[PDB]
């Protein structure tokens, strides 16, 4: 019944150029068996997002890497948000979502828009730049460690930090295992910066540190709610904003329609996130016997979910392969869906939205002028280098 195909969705090849194989993975079924992996697979939109929103059948505490945390042990101690199906997954979820909340993003919204301008006018001195180092990179290293209130000392850990927790998610291959291997001091700056003396008043950190009086969390429960923050909230945030920029400098046409409505910054941004995915999978794991597209899949299989492929399906989208800062985005799975969309999307989309302002506003063209790299991680989507020149507005 279910097709069975060898690609594997975690090799160089496949991270290079996915579309093709994506469209093979819808295309041979709403399900499919990996033999690679060993796991069920689901690449149309519809499956994908059913998939999200039946938490369930198709549980996170057994791990959304492949690893199932029933049979191996996780490489760190579970995280209390992602890797917990409710009810042990709601009250540390409402703890994040009050402490990134709409109120919260008043308190930062004036310093990340300051220093997104700043970082263009910067760019625009120099000309020619690298949009990951200097800009994909640099714009959330200069906000988002403060906004957490980290000390200066040891944030070089962090992005490697994040690229093993990413990578970890994968299977066991090169990427994965190079990753975890010697990653302790990754590990030992991070958990020691979650701890609250590290943390400075007022930031997102002590904010999580202050929810354990309500009794929404314990103590105990409060340096691995900071650890999710500093997991999730810079590498996802480098890929979102390089694969913007990389949309507008292959866009010339967007670009500019953006440079006529900067109001246009926001859903810009959304729209990267859909066309290039910085997401590009997870899993879940089966908690009893379903029947998905026709498939019975068993209780305790691994199911991997191409948010990617999803966010490029033509069942769903009209012209899935242009980017168009004037699509209706909303329902893409770029951030998720269900019980578990990402609760840092506010920060997330205000970082993008405030950029891809400052570059409105200030940019006339943005022309790639050197050669242009892929970054390679287990989940995420991004680019290693994107040398650009900066034409003024
Ligand atoms: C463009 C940037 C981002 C993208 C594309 C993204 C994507 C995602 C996705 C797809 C999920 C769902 C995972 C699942 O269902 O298993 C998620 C969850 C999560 N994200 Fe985001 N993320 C981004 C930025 C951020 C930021 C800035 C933060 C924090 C400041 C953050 C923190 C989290 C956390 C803690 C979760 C777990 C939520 C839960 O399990 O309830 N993410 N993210
Ligand atoms: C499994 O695919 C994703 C996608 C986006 C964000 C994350 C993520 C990683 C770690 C944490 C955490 O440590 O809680 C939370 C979210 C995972
Ligand atoms: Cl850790």
């Amino acid at each position: 019944t279910i097709p069975h195909l060898a690609i594997d969705p975690f090799s160089l090849d496949f991270f290079d150029d996915p579309y093709p194989d994506q469209q093979t993975l819808r295309d041979a079924g709403p399900v499919v068996y990996l033999d690679k992996w060993n796991v069920y697979g689901v690449a149309r939109y519809a499956e994908v997002h059913a998939v999200l929103n039946d938490p369930t059948t198709f549980c996170s505490s057994r791990g959304v890497g492949l690893s199932d945390f029933k049979k191996e042990k996780p490489w760190r101690p579970p995280s209390l948000i992602l890797e917990a199906d409710p009810p042990a997954h709601t009250r540390p979820r409402a703890v994040l979502s009050k402490v990134l909340s709409p109120a919260t993003m008043k308190t930062i919204r004036d310093g990340f828009a300051a220093a997104a301008d700043a970082k263009v006018d910067e760019l625009l001195q120099r000309g020619c730049i690298d949009a990951i180092a200097d800009l994909a990179e640099a714009y959330p290293l200069s906000v988002f460690p403060d906004a957490m209130g980290l000390k200066q000392e040891g944030r070089e850990h962090l992005l490697p930090y994040a690229g093993l927790v990413f990578n970890a998610f994968g299977p066991p291959n090169e990427l994965r295992q190079t990753a975890i291997e010697r990653s302790a001091p990754h590990q030992a700056y991070v958990n020691e910066q979650c701890q609250r003396p590290n943390l400075a008043p007022g930031g997102f950190g002590a904010c999580i540190h202050a929810f354990t009086d309500t009794g929404e969390i314990t103590p105990d429960e409060a340096p691995l709610l900071v650890r999710s923050l500093l997991s999730a909230g810079l590498d996802t945030t480098v890929n979102g904003i390089g694969a913007a920029v990389y949309c507008l400098a292959r866009f010339p046409g967007e670009l500019q329609r953006l440079r006529s409505d900067p109001t246009l910054a926001r859903n810009a941004f959304e729209e990267a996130v859909r066309f290039e995915s910085p997401v590009q999978t997870f899993f879940r794991t089966t908690t009893r016997e379903v029947e998905l597209g026709g498939a019975v899949i068993g209780e305790g299989e691994k199911v991997l979910m191409f948010l990617g492929s999803a966010n490029r399906d033509p069942r769903r989208w009209s012209d899935p392969d242009l980017y168009d800062i004037t699509r209706k985005t909303s329902g893409h799975v770029g951030f998720g869906s269900g019980v578990h969309m990402c609760v840092g999307q506010l920060v997330a989309r205000l970082e993008g939205e405030v950029m891809l302002s400052a570059l409105a506003r200030k940019v006339a063209a943005i022309d790639i002028d050197g050669p242009v790299k892929r970054r390679f991680n287990n989940t995420l989507r991004g680019l290693e280098s994107l040398p650009v020149k900066l034409t003024p507005a």
